[PDB]
């Protein structure tokens, strides 16, 4: 289950994730790779702003799907 | 003495900052960290299509009051 996370500058990272993983889990994995705290991350899929508590299956995020990472200011 | 500038991400999300023309780009990054908690190393700042260098000042780039700098996330590797 290899999904992609795309920044606003073209750069894209790959993540190995399991169907049950929550969006928060996804943000933790991104912190592990990029050092960006989850609270500073906004994730978008299919024009939707993703919620931390939900899983990738609740958004029908399939293998090779591409999520969008956006900076989240206070 | 002081002036307001905007720092904007690519989504249009904006932050306002009070700065001096004599402030360094690193000073601006540190002010952004103070406001947003984003470490300087994660920040790349852009103005007039020129990547901004930590050691230079705002006046070096002729950044004026109400000018807008763009903020971009810096990734690892």
């Amino acid at each position: 289950m290899q999904i992609f996370v795309k920044t606003l500058t073209g750069k894209t990272i790959t993540l190995e994730v399991e169907p049950s993983d929550t969006i928060e889990n996804v943000k933790a994995k991104i912190q592990d790779k990029e050092g960006i705290p989850p609270d500073q991350q906004r994730l978008i899929f299919a024009g939707k702003q993703l919620e931390d508590g939900r899983t990738l299956s609740d958004y029908n995020i399939q293998k090779e799907s591409t999520l969008h990472l956006v900076l989240r200011l206070r």
